[PDB]
């Protein structure tokens, strides 16, 4: 099926490359035409203008720096985009994606927002994941196409969901990485490398990952059992982590922030509340 | 051979240790400062000794599990004479320094000493996959491997007795972090009526992808060479700011993203735009 890709930066080039290696007829457009050279070699058709590109296909994928750019670029092509399917894999906020979808509704444009959770060299590779939201009709119908980039997880019809889920997952990434590097910092004061530390974390993360189904259940039922010792002892642990961190000779930022946060849930509840009770603390802005 | 073991201290964790010993056929002698705690284990065939000294003399390996190293020291100091010649395994939780203190005392009296740290709850003693960190006497570890393997999965870390506690705390840091952040995400998604149980599969998958980033981050962390093409510190700081702001927009707290934003952005403010996330380690060191 004939498909168009607007934006040929590192990620947009990767999205088109994968459509092409599966033998889709791939029309492309980029502001800097130079970047479509390798792709047009392997057999893409480069439009002269964006309008031109849009007219070439019933599916349009867009991947550019941000939604202000997307807006500036698609707004003029609203008339040309009527009746076509639009898949926006630009990264931005829930609100921007919702606005896009609104915009797309009034101009009779089927609209699927997505957020890519891998690097360009990871497109078409196993373990690539794209979160998707907006038009279900666009998702099924183009599911084959989407699956060339990775596992496509359709989340629902609110086009904001992809961005929202993404940012929640990114939160876990940033958190996990900082805590890794704090662990490596600390064991470093004892001549253990990050790479000798690494296998233990790999093992330990498996155990942690087994903990979360129970944490999730409780967070939802609101019944906070004490399967990790209860807040009292985990708060004391964090404190001891912070104190031992200083003692060995590094900073205490990571433990400090976590201490403050778990400690707070100790106030609004009991000593024998599980960690799961911490959701309740975050819900109150 | 299922040789005779003593357990001193029979709170929930100490009692769980003793029960696994009994359940692998070890003749188990127990002591607690209050006798009735030993009720269920004596019905299961533990021998409850009259005193700590009697307990210590029954067995050639002594396991102690009490609330802290202060109580441990108050208990074991008088038994120095009695413990001399025997193996002592200390699964009390505490600091690296407390464990190094206990090791140095133990060496003074010729007490072979292994310090450990249990990384599960009582309920998970005797389950494989429950993790134990052991540090101290290589002799005791290999000589009583079969014993330690009753309680779960033994990770022997080296000769320094404080290592078990050091790693425990580092790894616990990672569990606290992942739980904090996962519930932050759960609460964020709850503003659109998505439950934590719906979110969980998406996290469990992403966790796999996150684990696969660490080898590379580990390598950079060790080398000092933070320059990246993927995981640009600058764009990640903006990612974090974006997450904080979407958080108050959807109408929850921001304490988790904000605390991280601060830390990463502090490194961006004194490193290089070119840096990758591994560079954080330089900032945590100061
Ligand atoms: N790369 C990654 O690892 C990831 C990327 N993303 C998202 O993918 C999107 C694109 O990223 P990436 O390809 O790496 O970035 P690049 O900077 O490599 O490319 C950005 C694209 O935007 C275009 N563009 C920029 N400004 C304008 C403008 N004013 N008018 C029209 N087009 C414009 C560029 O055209 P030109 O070449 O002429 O500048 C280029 O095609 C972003 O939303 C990013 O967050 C999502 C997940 C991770
Ligand atoms: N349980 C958990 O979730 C986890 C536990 N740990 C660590 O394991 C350790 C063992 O905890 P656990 O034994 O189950 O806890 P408890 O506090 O329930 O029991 C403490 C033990 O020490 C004795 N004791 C307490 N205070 C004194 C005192 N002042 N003088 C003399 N003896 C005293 C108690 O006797 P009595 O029964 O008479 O009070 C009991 O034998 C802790 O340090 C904990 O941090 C590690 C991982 C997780
Ligand atoms: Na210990």
């Amino acid at each position: 099926e004939r498909v168009t890709v607007l934006g040929l930066g590192r990620m947009g080039a990767a999205l088109a490359g994968a459509l092409l290696a599966a033998g889709h007829p791939t029309t492309v457009w980029n502001r800097s035409a130079a970047k479509a050279g390798d792709l047009v070699a392997r057999g893409a058709v480069l439009a002269g203008t964006a309008a031109e590109a849009v007219r070439a296909s019933e599916v349009v994928v867009v991947c550019v720096t941000d939604y202000d750019v997307a807006g500036d670029l698609l707004g003029p092509l609203a008339g040309e985009l009527a009746g076509r399917a639009l898949i926006n894999l630009t990264s931005g906020s829930p609100e921007q994606a919702r606005r896009s979808a609104d915009w797309a509704a009034e101009h009779g444009i089927d609209y699927l927002d997505g957020t890519i959770m891998t690097q360009p060299q990871g497109i078409g590779q196993p373990g690539s994941v794209l979160l998707l939201s907006g038009s279900a009709e666009v998702h099924s119908g183009r599911k084959a196409l989407i699956e060339l980039w990775g596992d496509g997880d359709y989340l629902g019809a609110d086009a904001g969901l992809s961005a929202l889920y993404d940012l929640a997952l990114l939160g876990v990434m940033w958190s996990t990485i900082a805590s890794f590097l704090h662990g490596a910092a600390l064991l470093g004061t004892e001549d253990v490398t990050a790479q000798q530390f690494l296998p233990k974390v790999e093992r330990w993360l498996g155990a942690v990952a087994s903990f979360l189904p129970g944490i999730a259940a409780q967070a939802d039922s609101g019944d906070y059992a004490t399967d990790h010792g209860g807040l009292d002892i985990n708060v004391a642990g964090l404190d001891l982590l912070a104190r031992v961190s200083r003692a060995q000779g590094i900073g205490t930022d990571v433990p400090a922030a976590l201490h403050e946060l778990y400690a707070r849930r100790l106030a609004q509840g009991s000593a024998n509340d599980g960690l799961a009770s911490l959701i309740d603390t975050i819900r109150r802005g």
